[PDB]
């Protein structure tokens, strides 16, 4: 009954189940978790692996020998459980030095520090076997218009990512980068606020093949955008390197609800797309168990992430396999959308009088699209009524 | 006192002052304007030129000889007034045949018709001297998840724009294309919903140098995004071919208020950026005089568009020239944001102990950014209090 | 299998299935329906009744004898089908005379006309057996700040509703009024924009017992509000006289999708509340079949409204009856929320040292709320996984 | 030049300039301020007074003698500076015990504790001379649908406020209560989410005359609502007891920018209304100096709050006094909006054939409202261009 196993490739950040529940208006409601205990607990739930910021694993300001002890204990728990580390990232947002950003801070010495802190963790990520290195520029942005010249900031952002690409190529590392967009919070506006802006920026880097996106359900929904549409564009560009799964109820602060909560039908269409397109990367949950919960609620919330993915996968597969849905998809001309508009070429199109001079525009206009019947078949499948 | 002249390059769509006031809940409140009368009236107000959809100028279904008469009358009014036509576009959204889109309609024969209708108007636009051809795919999208496979739709969208680029290159035309994003309305979600998504899509076309964006103030604000930030990214990419200026009060239906209405401080920062970056294209107003107004209100609203641009241009120039603002910009390290992070290169950065091992993180963190004083100088300048 | 019958009390506006598909950017895609054919078709689908604006049933400007013929034909179709008319309303938004409002138009003569048009239709509604008369003030509002003094406008709004209440009391009619809030569209901001503002306004009318609310799913969601929470407050006040059911995908133009579309989990919690609280009024669908559809799609969309209500009713009933959910509700202390805080009274509370001086705040804080496990049981029930 | 003095009645919360800059993603960037130093600094800037939560002034868990020392030091600074304390409030949101609310927590013992903590601070507020006691129920709400039966929660909310009203009446205190709405954050949805919902709830309390609202600019804008419209409704009801002034850029997390930032034109229309209606309460700033700033930026931001109010007051007064604006207001029939619709009464309206049978609907419809010219005069005045 919807039991996950490590072959489902479900992963969690240490910072997710480890969130102590401090929000802008309240103190922590839960004690800190030891990273080793989170690995063991997630393994028992059926997770495939974990992800980390540098500062989740090694407390900021650790000596080189404290650092080695923290890594050794962690590696022992991975060895004991079979858990993998497919992704890692840098914390360039918590410490006060990053209050105006890391890569695009106005102060040049902070930008250099940010790059050195990042490079140190790329080495550790490669050592632990990560294939993707995520960058979330949560402090790159502004609350006011004159504080940040955005063209200069984009020059600095490109400079930073180009240097990171020079570093991993010169070291011979097999790792790729994924940029995680967010439109706002904690800055009033954040640079590269959506999947689209991030994809566009990547095409201006010196080695674009090293960079993709790590979209997050809730972040695109904080701009009111359709998250499965944005994922489709990332897959179309060949840039979906990683994904953050969670839930969000509309345009408000980043809630990071468990996956399946928030916009349930968008979750269904997302799973349909990921499974249809054959996405093979980790199914990563970036979520926060609500601060109302104790530790039993933390693990129930994490289990629910995986459960909802597996229920929606079953319902989406049943939808696509249903002969009546296949009939309805042809009724709505999804087959024709997949055929070229003008494989005969430009000149043939220009000479084709059935495309304009003799085209019966009123008869084409009268054809219903039959989209509502198709969508109710999708609803029946989602609700198990079919 | 803030009087426009044609050298300010203010342009208006025929459909703007010509909007009859029909909305989803009400009939028209104004009679139709003759395009010739709109040209003459806008010229008297100080406009530089006008723009048009094919169907604004030539009623849909006109014979080839009615077409010639409509164009001749129009050309005579341009000759009489000195007005230019810098941009033109196609109506692929009003007629019922386009109810599921033009370039990405599921029906293949509609897609071919859409391309033929577009090509016919590119010829006319070149004849009238337009330098930019805008595409707004207002019907390209969906209300439900199964109606539109977005990867196939993006294939069809790329196919259409590639064919248009083959057409203008084979004809030897000096015209470029600009894609106008909008996130929603009239479709539940529209493909290429923001500036970012459009910029990313352009980089996958066969001849990307022919395509840029035509962002609209209100459209990016319907997703809660920072419009001057998005314009900066378009300028950074070298893709700001055209712009639509108007006003919008937040996340709701597309209001198309006169420019300066809506988010006034965003309008100030937009003008600052366009003038600082030396944008030389048309300052185009895509706005709707509210349906409360009679024809005297139409021309007052149009005049207000230009007036507000010129007031904000004056205030932004005073801001940037003020020695006290120049001092504050250095106080906030805007000068340092413009300097390379690591012109010394990767290896020097790695060997620079002042970038990490000896970096005094607490002393850097203690430095205030002085952004609030800078922003209050900007407010004082905007309000004329300085 | 989820078949509606008239005892389920599903009703539809004539303007819903009759929407021709004209939106702000496009012409109609469907021909007009005769009201008689809509009654017959809805009866065959299992509807209980229909609702109407005056102008849906009697074309604007009809002679008194054309009026009588339109009503007679309509009454014959009701007699032939068994369909009821539980609600009626006035169109104070389509005609250009209402461009600045009806009850709160700045022009006094328009306000008087609006009241006379309303009163004429109250007589007809009573004749057809309606129990509720809805007012939706879609044009009452403003696009700019100086156009409307809102205190004077609220005086005029109160004046109008007080006169309508004087009219129905002096006539001896058994009808009540329901105010339908909407935050915006077609005006930039609409007066009484949410359920809350409407409830507050009612308490200042001379005969508040005659007035309640008619909330609409999509309208509260256009302000990002929780629609089941708002309905609970209306039920708490005893003011839920009628309800408009449909779907909406977040903060954007009013989509009026079929019920169950949009925010599916909010639809589940709404049905749970209406059924638990014993709401006995009509389940009215104010929805628009998308303009992509032909007439077969219109009736499929209408059928889907009813189907989704009945599926969600079944799932909500299964949730509330499940012993494991009953256990979880006590685990989360829903039983304690229903018990008085201080039935012992103020003085006893003040003297109760276990409420403050001896209250163990850390032990209370440590108690998990168990809300995530409860919510996953609700998800399992919704998806039929339980 | 726009210098505040204590007669302008500008007040600040201790928690505003005292915000250390901890947000959901980052540590504090500023040290804690001593309340005594904040009083002295605000007095030098021209403030009239300060406000406080119980826990801002007396650290949580203080002994009764530490409590007395904290109050004495505070009272000495008030005596030294002339500063007043017009409002006070309770912190029912920071401590983990309040994670599911105070007055509407599911656990009954937490609800009793919340009432005792509140009552203790009402006594102190009266001792310091406060006239208004604010309640902001920031934790009253839910992230999921089954966690909170909202009708039971409203019963508990009414119970709590009724007991507080019994307490202040039995003690003979001259203090009134003001409910501060917020739609979301830190709970997914908060009960009483807007001004309207709060006004409606007050009318169901046992002694409604003791309760009003304390609306906040940014909170109504987090629901996309028009804040001057909501204030007008509160003034119309006679319930504007207090106000929180700040700025917000649209629908996102609560930014609490300095007043004048965010939606500048809404700030202009708010000041116009408050000054026109003769609001005599405190002009209270609930704002957060951005965490980019050091302490010099804190005081610059606070000074800017007051400066922007005084600039906007001048511009609004110039607007209303301008004979050309007075002419335009009559042109737009604002004078007619203030006149009764039907002072002649219902029967006269029914007998008035010029209100319906002989009303020339097309001639009324043709009249322009002249709202755009009026709004451009308002823009010219705001920008000092007039
Ligand atoms: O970059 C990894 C993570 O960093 C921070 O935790 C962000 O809040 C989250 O969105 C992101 O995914
Ligand atoms: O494409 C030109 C114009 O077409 C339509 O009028 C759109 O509503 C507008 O946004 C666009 O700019
Ligand atoms: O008042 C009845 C109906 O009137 C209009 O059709 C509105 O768009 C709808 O929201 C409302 O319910
Ligand atoms: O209740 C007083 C204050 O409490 C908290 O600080 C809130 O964040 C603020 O909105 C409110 O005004
Ligand atoms: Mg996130
Ligand atoms: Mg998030
Ligand atoms: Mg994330
Ligand atoms: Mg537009
Ligand atoms: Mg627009
Ligand atoms: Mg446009
Ligand atoms: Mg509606
Ligand atoms: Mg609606
Ligand atoms: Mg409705
Ligand atoms: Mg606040
Ligand atoms: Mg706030
Ligand atoms: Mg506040």
């Amino acid at each position: 009954n919807y039991q996950p196993t490590p072959e489902d490739r479900f992963t969690f950040g240490l910072w997710t189940v480890g969130w102590q529940g401090r929000d802008p208006f309240g103190d922590a409601t839960r004690r800190a978790l030891d990273p080793v205990e989170s690995v063991r607990r997630l393994a028992e739930l059926g997770a495939h692996g974990v992800t980390f910021h540098d500062d989740d694993l090694i407390p900021f300001g650790s000596s080189d020998s404290e650092r080695e002890e923290h890594v050794k204990r962690f590696r022992q728990a991975l060895d004991d459980t079979g858990m993998k580390v497919p992704m890692a990232t840098t914390n360039l947002f918590t410490h006060p030095v990053f209050k105006d950003g890391g890569f695009t801070a106005n102060d040049r010495d902070v930008r250099r520090y940010a790059l050195r802190k990042t490079i140190r963790n790329i080495d550790l990520a490669v050592e632990l076997g990560a294939e993707t290195y995520v960058a979330w520029g949560g402090r790159e942005g502004a609350e006011s218009g004159g504080a940040k010249d955005v063209r200069d900031a984009l020059d600095r952002m490109k400079e930073a990512f180009d240097l990171l690409g020079e570093y991993v190529t010169s070291q011979g590392y097999d790792i790729r980068f994924a940029i995680e967009p967010k439109p706002n919070e904690p800055r009033g506006d954040i640079l590269l606020p959506t999947v689209g802006h991030a994809l566009a920026f990547i095409e201006r880097l010196e080695r674009p093949e090293l960079y993709g996106v790590n979209p997050e359900v809730g972040h695109e929904q904080m701009a009111g955008l359709n998250f499965p549409h944005g994922i489709a564009q990332a897959l179309w560009a060949g840039k979906l390197f990683h994904i953050d799964l969670n839930g969000q109820n509309g345009i408000k602060y980043d809630q990071d609800l468990r996956f399946g909560a928030g916009d349930l039908r968008a979750a269904f269409w997302l799973v349909d797309l990921l499974e249809s397109a054959g996405y093979s990367g980790p199914r990563h949950f970036d979520f926060k168990p609500p601060r109302t919960e104790d530790f039993d609620g933390v693990w129930a919330s994490a289990a629910g992430c995986m459960r909802n993915y597996l229920i929606l996968k079953e319902r989406a597969a049943a939808f696509r396999a249903d002969p009546e849905v296949q009939e309805a998809l042809r009724a709505s001309r999804l087959d024709e959308l997949a055929r070229p508009t003008a494989a005969d070429g430009l000149q043939a199109l220009l000479d084709d009088r059935s495309a304009f001079e003799e085209f019966d525009v009123d008869a084409a206009a009268a054809r219903g699209m039959a989209f509502e019947r198709l969508d109710q078949l999708a609803m029946d499948h989602l609700l198990g009524a079919r």
